[PDB]
């Protein structure tokens, strides 16, 4: 027998392409959410230049409500991605090429 060699083929073709649409999906979200908030930010900046009513007051605390929702969010996502980065799965890359490199030098 091969070993786990067969079952690992497809297995690793799968975990290749579900990582890239995962990444494209993520990277494409942050993206499109980082172009609204640049177009309000520089609405903001031009309604700063006015001399405001009670809906102008209102409208100001749903954007800041707005801000609280999306920073909670994103520093989320920032400690997970900090967390996969230290994962002991994730590190088990270079423990499992050094093991691999070292077999493949007594080959040639």
């Amino acid at each position: 027998a091969t070993g786990a060699i067969s079952n690992l083929i497809p297995k690793l073709g799968e975990l290749l392409t579900e990582e890239f649409k995962l990444h494209k999906g993520v990277k494409k979200n942050i993206e499109d959410l980082g172009k609204e908030l640049e177009s309000m930010n520089a609405a903001l900046i031009k309604i700063g230049e006015v001399p405001l009513d009670s809906q102008d007051k209102l409208w100001a605390d749903e954007v800041r409500e707005l801000s609280y929702v999306i920073e909670d969010v994103v520093d989320k996502f920032l400690v997970q991605v900090d967390g996969i980065k230290s994962d002991d799965n994730n590190n088990k890359f270079k423990g499992l090429m050094k093991r691999t490199t070292e077999l493949l030098k007594k080959v040639k």
